[PDB]
């Protein structure tokens, strides 16, 4: 099974026995993709243990995999286990079981359902502000992920259920080389999610929203599973990106102020953000997108090719994991001038047309893109408005400059993001 | 996972933890099915370890599973491992990979391709006769499987390749309870087929037939895999059924003689069997079918239901193994008068119409029935003609009467079949 890419004439790094190419991960998912893009070009292949993975960087082939051929060939991602009852989580569910969940959960983020949330989100921003107001009157450097995550959790627990609260590579490696082991642990009730975190949220907080539109077909224990996915995403993604944004706004203060100028213009007299005002602030949208260009928290996009196929002149055999190196594509000089620099004018209406939506995919594409994309943009933006309407952000003595990325996991920073905060 | 049949309102024996219902196998595949048919009726469910199995006995639902819904829902059988390169064997291959093999191997048993084999098979029958002539002049009781299997091998090695030669529940159990283990051994090169039997037939006997119609798309190592399936089937099935037949002909001598009468009538002056003469001997066909009613060597038919479905008023969930208890159906008094008795007049043109081809399925049905059905009938019949044209068969002092069936495995006898042979 280690000669497939040799047989198909697809270039790639030479795999070692059993391990595959996993030892190359010693600089992260990303430095590996950025490297292989340079060594081999538009298409290359490698192995996660015994699992062949084909990496593609061709926009047409990309568009083919995620959109044109999704329902037929590329419906599902790489199997993830041990999972337990989380196999039915929408992000993990396969084929027809996924099609049913995606439909039942689609109407949660309609432009009207989000618009219903602008009044309820509007509370914890003031909880957010007042919490940042206490650690700013004091010149104590702030850990931004913690105050954002406290906010992010406050939104996800209420935006979906309605509980108000003031929020104040160990073994997975083995899996890659031992995917044959996954059904082993599937019969041991072993979960990658420690069975004490799930027994907890197995609080069936349902009473006599996201919670609403479910019981309004669907089961109950699988309702738990979906809730975990949303609580996690709505928490960690928002917090993480909010931290990436504040770091970039401080090291680039001209961007931070020019943003502040737009916010106080659209919202005069520190006005309260509403749905329609947020969709008018362009420079805000540009800053968010440019951060997501530099820091796509998903790093990769994956689909299991579920039958033999010839797309865009390349044959692809059943079972191969097709992969899209999002991080590498967002940083490719063959599409971006000086790609390491935080330049939000890449996303201005003058220049926003010179960008392929299959090179820039921070939320995926096709029927299995990020179901929570529009929410995340809205939730984050409301945070950025309220936070920046009051405070500026300077680097501090401990602030990591330049910021190193962590290794594997998600796109997360090595040392936490800590910045000075000043009150306007 | 042990409450599915409880949830679906499907009756069945109460499963034990981990083991499922496998401890009930202590009287064989068959006494278990015959029992559960009586306890529960048209439909029941059980577990092979963690694997739910739904057993159906409704002719319409049967016809639906094997024919109407084969290509959509019930394309594949229960996964079998560890297999190695034998995953590509046609009997084992799944979905689209199977559709391609079945087409490429279909034209091997056209009525003309078989007709081409009547002259070549006609040799080893005389090799067969002369070998039985030596152990009959001596009143030494004969082991029939051995002289048949020697014949059966002589046909399969030449009918498919062309080499002429005078042919003179241990761990599988664990699998049922440890199906999660199968990919474990799949990475160890562990095969249920001892790697020394395969390294052998990996004799690539191909030179500068079944062998022919292959190289005339198809690979090479998978060509080996197909050859093993045919060599085995063409050997053991023929030998086994030939033995079941001779046992029944001896204990029922009126049938043995009335057969002998038909053979010497259609083939006067001990004439040589040809293609068209064999398809005129009806009473021969009746004897073969009635033996295959009592002794269906496959015992069961299985399909993995690959998506949610409602057939004939019963919902069936994805992943369940649907099963057809062939042995139990061939022995059901609700379709056969006095079903334990060897009565070949069940298959006479007067009475052959009162038989459902979805209760009587010795070769399966639908697109995945026995691809070698017509060959086996022909090969066996030529054996029966030549053998019975010369010798009678009496029970002997050691002959097992009544014959006990073995446990599990295939439909094979406990003590071997040994009978007296007399020369006419
Ligand atoms: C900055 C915030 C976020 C980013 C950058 C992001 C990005 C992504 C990406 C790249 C994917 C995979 C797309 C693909 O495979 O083609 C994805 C999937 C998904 N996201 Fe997000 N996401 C974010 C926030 C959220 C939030 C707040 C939710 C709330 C529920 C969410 C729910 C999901 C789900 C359920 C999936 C799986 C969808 C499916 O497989 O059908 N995400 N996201
Ligand atoms: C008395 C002789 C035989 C009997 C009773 C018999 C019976 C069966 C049965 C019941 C099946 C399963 C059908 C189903 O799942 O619906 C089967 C499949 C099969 N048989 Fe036979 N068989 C015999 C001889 C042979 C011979 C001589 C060959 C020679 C190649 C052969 C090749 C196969 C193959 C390849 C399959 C799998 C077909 C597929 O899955 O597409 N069999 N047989
Ligand atoms: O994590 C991989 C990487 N594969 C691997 O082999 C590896 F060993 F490294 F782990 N794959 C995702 C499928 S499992 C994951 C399990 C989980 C984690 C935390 C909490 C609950 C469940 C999962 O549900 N995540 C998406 C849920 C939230 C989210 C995050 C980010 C953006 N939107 C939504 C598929 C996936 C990847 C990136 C983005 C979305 C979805
Ligand atoms: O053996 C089961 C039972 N399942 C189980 O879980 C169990 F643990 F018990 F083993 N299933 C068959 C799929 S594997 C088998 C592997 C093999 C065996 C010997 C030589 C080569 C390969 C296989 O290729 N056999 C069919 C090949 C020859 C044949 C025999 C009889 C009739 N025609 C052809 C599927 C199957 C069953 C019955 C009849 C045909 C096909």
């Amino acid at each position: 099974s280690h000669g497939l890419f040799k047989k198909l004439g697809i270039p790639g790094p030479t795999p070692l026995p059993f391990l595959g190419n996993i030892l190359s991960y010693h600089k992260g998912f990303c430095m590996f993709d950025m490297e292989c893009h340079k060594k081999y070009g538009k298409v290359w292949g490698f192995y996660d243990g015994q699992q062949p993975v084909l990496a593609i960087t061709d926009p047409d082939m990309i568009k083919t995999v995620l959109v044109k051929e999704c329902y037929s060939v590329f419906t599902n991602r790489r199997p993830f286990g041990p999972v337990g009852f989380m196999k039915s989580a929408i992000s993990i569910a396969e084929d027809e079981e996924w099609k049913r969940l995606r439909s039942l959960l689609s109407p949660t983020f309609t432009s009207g359902k989000l618009k219903e949330m602008v009044p309820i989100i509007a509370q914890y921003g003031d909880v957010l502000v007042r919490n940042l107001r206490r650690e700013a009157e004091t010149g104590k450097p702030v850990t931004l992920k913690d105050v954002f995550g406290a906010y992010s959790m406050d939104v996800i627990t209420s935006t979906s259920f309605g509980v108000n609260i003031d929020s104040l590579d160990p073994f997975f490696l083995s899996i890659t080389v031992f995917p044959f082991l996954i059904p082993i642990l599937e019969v041991l009730n072993i979960c990658v999610f420690p069975r004490e975190v799930t027994n907890f949220l197995r609080k069936s907080v349902k009473r006599m929203d996201f919670l609403q539109l479910m019981i309004d077909a669907l089961s109950d224990l699988e309702l738990v599973a979906q809730s975990i996915i949303f609580i996690f995403a709505g928490y960690e993604t928002t917090s993480s990106v909010l931290s990436f944004i504040m770091y970039e706004l401080a090291t680039h203060p001209d961007v931070q102020q020019k943003l502040q100028e737009e916010i106080d213009a659209v919202l005069p007299n520190k006005a309260p953000p509403t749905y329609d005002t947020v969709l008018q602030m362009e420079y805000l949208d540009m800053v968010v997108n440019e951060t997501l260009r530099l820091f796509p928290i998903a790093m990769r996009l994956e689909r299991v090719c579920k039958k033999d196929v010839e797309i865009n002149g390349m044959f692809i055999p059943k079972g191969v994991v097709v992969m899209i190196p999002s991080y590498a594509l967002h940083r490719d000089p063959k599409y971006w001038t000086e790609p390491e620099k935080f330049l939000p004018e890449r996303f201005s209406k003058k220049n926003k047309d010179n960008i392929d939506p299959y090179i820039y995919t921070p939320f995926g594409s096709g029927p299995r893109n990020c179901i929570g994309m529009r929410f995340a943009l809205m939730n984050m933006k409301l945070a950025l408005i309220r936070v920046l309407q009051n405070f500026s952000f300077k680097p501090c003595k401990e602030t990591q400059i330049p910021l190193k990325l962590s290794l594997g996991g998600l796109l997360q920073p090595e040392k936490p993001v800590v910045l000075k905060v000043e009150s306007r």
